């Protein structure tokens, strides 16, 4: 499930504990995103491709936003997902991107979600949160929901592909199978 490389705009967050973070340019502005829980107080040593900075964030809950002006690579354009959004999502870790869903209420990655900080981005490209330590997607608010198992069946309701049989691939414990016909892309992603 892991990307072999982290996308450009990932980096490494280190504060009083480790984390990750993400750089996106969000109404105009360059902004890194991370865990607030990771800062010594509210600063970090953000580092990624090209840039190695101490940033100051803003606070909300858990949820920690920076200017970082200075940020002379990839930060591509973002905007908070709308209330409600429901759909694919992907996990910016530290070890490539990991494909998810959010659902109503919850959360769901197909595995590790990275450090605390690893943003989570919808299939439309607005940022949903990002992870804290299978964990919480803590919101720009400082509102959270929480990684939760997920029916098999429920999952299947976020791919398309004609439906197969799951067949022998086999499924972790954070799935609930409840079924043995999938979509085929959610087959195929299963099996790999």
């Amino acid at each position: 499930f892991r990307t072999q490389k982290p996308s450009l705009n990932t980096v490494n967050v280190v504060g009083s504990s480790m984390g990750s973070g993400g750089v996106f340019t969000i109404d105009g502005k360059i902004k890194c995103v991370t865990a607030a829980h990771v800062l010594t107080g509210n600063s970090a040593r953000v580092s990624g491709v090209g840039f190695n900075q101490m940033l100051d964030f803003d606070v909300k809950g858990d949820f920690a936003i920076a200017d970082c002006p200075n940020w002379q690579g990839v930060a591509p354009k973002a905007q908070f997902c709308e209330d409600g959004w429901t759909g694919r999502a992907y996990w910016l870790t530290s070890s490539g991107v990991e494909p998810g869903v959010i659902g109503n209420g919850f959360a769901f990655c197909f595995t590790a979600c990275g450090d605390s900080g690893s943003p989570v981005i919808t299939e439309a490209g607005e940022l949903v949160g990002v992870h804290t330590g299978g964990g919480i997607v803590t919101r720009p608010s400082g509102q959270f929901c929480n990684v939760k198992p997920i029916k098999l069946s429920e999952l299947s309701e976020f791919f398309a592909g004609p439906k197969v049989p799951l067949g022998d691939v086999k499924i972790g414990s954070h799935i609930i199978k409840d079924t043995c016909e999938v979509p085929s892309d959610l087959c195929a992603l299963l099996a790999a």
